């Protein structure tokens, strides 16, 4: 028997960033996002919460588009910043900044 895990098999070659600010409580099965980060070539798993979901990701400094996918299907939040994009479909809006210059040294 075993349980828990030894090593990790994914990889982060990327150079450094900070992280993303993700936040989805509604009560499904599996949550994932996906954005222009990762070419949208892959799902990203939400860390599930005891208060609710939630992504993170080491984004370079910019502005992004994300997208959730719960219930089998690609979601949006209204509360959150969306946006039709030019194939007629919502997606998610997020903005990270940089911490080279709000730190003093």
């Amino acid at each position: 028997g075993a349980m828990g895990i030894r090593n990790s098999d994914s990889v982060k070659p990327t150079q450094q960033a900070r992280p993303t600010v993700i936040r989805w409580s509604e009560g499904g099965k599996e949550v994932f996002i996906s954005g222009s980060f990762n070419n949208w070539s892959t799902k990203i798993p939400l860390i599930k919460s005891h208060n609710d979901f939630v992504a993170i990701l080491d984004l370079p400094e910019g502005e992004h588009q994300y997208k959730f996918f719960v219930d089998g299907q690609w979601v949006h939040d209204p509360s959150e910043p969306v946006v039709t994009s030019q194939l007629g479909t919502i997606n998610n809006l997020i903005h990270v900044k940089k911490s080279d210059f709000e730190v003093f040294d």
